[PDB]
């Protein structure tokens, strides 16, 4: 099967310390009821625990972007996650650590 650049991949970002992964599935809510197997890939840092960044591929790029639209900038618990839409190009990129250029 021919690995097709879909917009059914979703990046969070601002996960709390330690969020579990019931905790997340939670969080997503019914989302979480049409995730791809394996779908959710946290990004860990240095330490080896989460940069606050995670990527979901769901199984519809049309749930993803309701995701994304319900979840941009959503309370989770007590920290505020800013959900956003992105393509499996855009989250391999991320994930490979592609040049973003920021000048900051």
């Amino acid at each position: 099967m021919p690995p097709t650049n879909v917009r059914d991949c979703i990046r969070l970002r601002g996960l709390p310390y330690a969020a579990t992964i019931e905790d997340i599935l939670d969080f997503l809510g019914e989302f979480a009821t049409d995730i791809r197997t394996h779908g959710v890939h946290m990004v860990l840092n240095h330490q080896g625990r989460p940069s606050g960044d995670a990527f979901i591929q769901m199984k519809s790029a049309d749930r993803a972007f309701m995701a994304a639209q319900k979840c941009h900038k959503k309370n989770m618990k007590d920290r505020y996650v800013e959900v956003f839409q992105c393509s499996a190009e855009e989250m391999n990129f991320v994930l490979m650590g592609g040049t973003l250029n920021r000048l900051e």
